[PDB]
């Protein structure tokens, strides 16, 4: 640790403070988060390994006096804040679809190689003036924490829940750039599940085989019938209408992969825009 300089704190992670630093020596600008059992080591040193251009890259895994630190490339901005500044106008559709392709393929290469985010999240998806868009924190799953993101498996007690989890925190995230506002922001895990049925619709045996068998579930939960796209995320058109319908399939099995995602017609005019930061 001796060897960095804390710059700011520039936020609360899930497992500790996270903050932009200056290595004493190179100079070079990280950002370091504070974090042992064994378990936790192994699984880590792991994440060193798993590179991508849209995966924040791991430098290096620092463990000392029982304490533990993980020094990250670092990057000014996350979605989060960059979606509340862009909310007077929104985020224009290109760069949604430019965002949103680059996850996928950050996701397509983490899940070739069964590493689950599990947690994604506008503030832990992060962006720079390249127009480049990266998964941050990958793996380290493996202040109340938001259910927003969270998969309806995930909710009603399945315990090996599948890469399919992080497909829908992403198709939740697409729409929220969409339509500035969150697709399902609920307070509570019962609240969060009763906002997913009113608008997907309680789900059955017929559109998910197996659902009313899961340990959480309960034949006393609402009937609520299912709402159309066109009145979810208007006025996506019907190419990302039927991409986020794929990536919210409520039988997991079925939930579109990333890599099937990245094939789907939407993308077809793809492109790289630059965002306008302000840093
Ligand atoms: C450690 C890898 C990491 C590298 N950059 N970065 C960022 N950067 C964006 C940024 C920069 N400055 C400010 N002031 N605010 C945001 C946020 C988080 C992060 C976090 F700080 C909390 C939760 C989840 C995150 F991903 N983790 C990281």
């Amino acid at each position: 640790m001796e060897n960095f300089q804390k710059v700011e704190k520039i936020g609360e992670g899930t497992y500790g403070v996270v903050y932009k630093a200056r290595n004493k020596l190179t100079g070079e600008v990280v950002a370091l988060k504070k974090i042992v059992p064994s378990t936790a080591i192994r699984e880590i040193s792991l994440l060193k390994e798993l590179n991508h251009p849209n995966i924040v890259k791991l430098l290096d895994v620092i463990h000392t006096e029982n304490k533990l630190y993980l020094v990250f490339e670092f990057l000014h901005q996350d979605l989060k804040k960059f979606m509340d500044a862009s909310a007077l106008t929104g985020i224009p559709l290109p760069l949604i679809k430019s965002y949103l392709f680059q996850l996928l393929q950050g996701l397509a290469f983490c899940h070739s190689h069964r590493v689950l985010h599990r947690d994604l999240k506008p503030q832990n998806l992060l962006i720079n003036t390249e127009g480049a868009i990266k998964l941050a924190d990958f793996g380290l799953a493996r202040e109340v924490v938001t259910l927003w993101y969270r998969a309806p498996e995930i909710l009603l007690g399945c315990k090996y829940y599948s890469t399919a989890v992080d497909i829908w925190s992403l198709g939740c995230i697409f729409a929220e750039m969409v339509t500035r506002r969150a697709l399902f922001p609920g307070d509570s895990e019962i609240d969060q599940l009763f906002r997913i049925f009113r608008t997907l619709g309680t789900p059955d045996e017929v559109v998910w085989p197996g659902v009313t068998s899961m340990p959480d579930y309960k034949p006393s939960f609402p009937k609520w019938a299912r709402q159309d796209f066109s009145k979810v995320v208007p006025p996506l058109d019907e190419d990302g209408r039927s991409l986020l319908s794929q990536m919210l399939h409520y039988d997991p099995n079925k939930r579109i992969s990333a890599k099937a995602a990245l094939a789907h017609p939407f993308f077809q005019d793809v492109t790289k825009p630059v965002p306008h930061l302000r840093l």
